[PDB]
């Protein structure tokens, strides 16, 4: 069913994550874990205080495609075991800010294709696969977005709800 999804959506916020690689999404699904820049960093630790549920929405670059999404579940942190993100060219991780820990709610994929009708207004109403890793998407596309994603039926949103 959809219903308990739902309610972790219920006046949540979504903002879209662009992987450069699809090695880090693998890495994000594997240990529950995402870093980004400080700019960005700081856009979600806002967000995190400022609502029930975040929503990451991951597309790798390039792909065609979103690979799932997850709700933070803390604040960055720093301090914690390293994780051996892979950056374009030889660019060094240490331009990365903390470690927000999230749980996944959907890991399965979702092409663009299907998600033609949804237009973000916080991006000037373009399509929702358009925008810069970190661009917020608005509570109603965001929402629709997410319900488009084919049911993730390996994952029990009871413990994320407990969260809230
Ligand atoms: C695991 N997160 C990343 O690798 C990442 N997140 N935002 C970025 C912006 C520029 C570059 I180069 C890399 C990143």
């Amino acid at each position: 069913g959809t219903s308990k999804l739902k309610y972790v959506l219920q006046d949540a916020r979504f903002f879209l994550i662009k992987s450069n690689n699809h090695e880090n999404v693998s890495l994000a699904k594997a240990k529950g874990v995402w870093s980004t820049l400080p700019v960005n960093e700081k856009k979600l630790n806002l967000a995190f205080r400022s609502a029930r549920s975040v929503i990451l929405i991951f597309s790798v670059r390039e792909s065609g495609k979103f690979q799932g999404f997850a709700r933070l579940s803390s604040e960055s942190h720093h301090g914690g075991s390293p994780i051996h993100w892979v950056l374009p060219a030889g660019m060094s991780a240490k331009m990365l800010g903390g470690v927000f820990k999230i749980d996944w709610i959907c890991r399965r994929e979702l092409p663009f294709t299907k998600s033609a009708h949804l237009t973000n207004p916080w991006n000037e109403h373009k399509p929702v696969k358009i925008g810069r890793d970190g661009q917020e998407i608005e509570l109603e596309c965001g929402t629709q977005l997410c319900l488009l994603f084919p049911p993730d039926e390996s994952i029990d949103l009871y413990q994320v709800i407990h969260k809230m």
